[PDB]
DNA sequence: ATATAATTAGGATAGCTTTACCTAATTATTTTA
DNA sequence: TTAAAATAATTAGGTAAAGCTATCCTAATTATA
């Protein structure tokens, strides 16, 4: 389950680019096991909120709301990560696929502090 | 959003029988802000997943395994609660409404694993 | 199978109108026995198409073109009846289920001629 | 429109036999108007449902199940093109073509009933 | 070499699902007073 | 007592978000023969 569908596609958008990949729905889906059409079919929710800008190259452009979430899942998910191996102690195999889920509900405030006492 | 609704529907039935109050669709509809109608449906499908079985009554029953995710639920809940508070440091006034969304998305390994650390 | 969806539907809406009910897609999801959100997507697709067209009253009201070949099936639907009841002899318990993948199949050109046949 | 795809392209198979052709997926794509990768994933399917097998030649081998359709689809075609003809008395330039979609949709009864009254 | 004869890569559509929620009416049930 | 106030639930008819398989397609790249 990704907890919430929307966002697992912006962070993975923004990985894609970290990575230097151009973000195309065929890795959203590879990246998420997921079916192309589902993908399309998603996306193209997220083009009709302005999330995302399907480019002439298939290519996906982030608008500016959705690049800020992207940062928000990213950067929640990056302090759950380490909350989880610092303080829980929880087994680092396990800290990502935790974090995955964490991202999706961890708030602004649990975030603001969270940095504050990592 | 709930995050889970079969767990909610679980944890608050559990939450009503703690209180005396008899589990009736009436008040999980009012406690989880509710429609009866779609309340009458989640529980139905609770109780074809043999989670729990309405009682001539007209009273909710948790069947052995839906009384087992109930427990498991609070027990995040409540470690949730704590986690935050104690540690993480978070707003007293906000701590329920975020381990409202936490006890879905916490593993029993997180789970046995802050029992102690917290 | 239903050989042919749209002209299903169009058909349908046909005889629903022909027993003085009222087309809603609920009578269709009922008689074709599908979900209620399939009913739904494929009438937007009708309606994108113009075949159909949305009542304020969520009943269904077909358009000169759906309700041309909303004839043109039932029509098609008939002379397969006789055909396979008349000169083929086949099981009368069976000509209706059989005249119901034909009629999506059977051109003018054979309507023309069965009729004058028949 | 092949009304079915799997059937139809086990009559071409069993045509392609029947006059002396190796029966590969290029010779499907031509027969059918398809494009190539087309018809390589839906043979892929047949393959996977145990319809057709790819020998190493790269030529198609119907299992016997296959088999057992290829021949009931050209039953089918050749009696829909002799009821069209003979009864319908329909345009004998026309008959191919119409046949081609009474094959997919004909039921067994139908077919043993026209075997006789045919 | 060529030609074919197939892949790769990346999509699109039409059809279908089950979850999970909702509004407007009507029936039940209970209890009662 | 014994039938109205509430109380508790259905009915009826949708909605939106997620996902999925079958079928087809256009280029550009590789095999095979
Ligand atoms: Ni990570
Ligand atoms: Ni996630
Ligand atoms: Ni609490
Ligand atoms: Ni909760
Ligand atoms: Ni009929
Ligand atoms: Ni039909
Ligand atoms: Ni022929
Ligand atoms: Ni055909």
């Amino acid at each position: 389950d990704l907890v919430d569908t929307t966002e697992m596609y912006l962070r993975t958008i923004y990985e894609l680019e970290e990575e230097g990949v151009t973000p195309l729905r065929a890795r959203i889906a590879e990246r998420l096991e997921q079916s192309g059409p589902t993908v399309s079919q998603t996306v193209a929710r997220m083009e009709r909120d302005g999330l995302v800008v399907v480019a002439s190259d298939r290519s996906l452009q982030m608008t500016p709301t959705g690049r800020t979430l992207a940062t928000a899942v990213m950067r929640k998910h990056r302090l759950a990560e380490r909350l989880l191996t610092d303080i829980i102690g929880l087994d680092i195999n396990k800290v990502h696929d935790e974090a995955d889920r964490w991202e999706h509900v961890m708030s602004d405030e649990v975030e603001r502090r969270l940095v504050k006492v990592l």
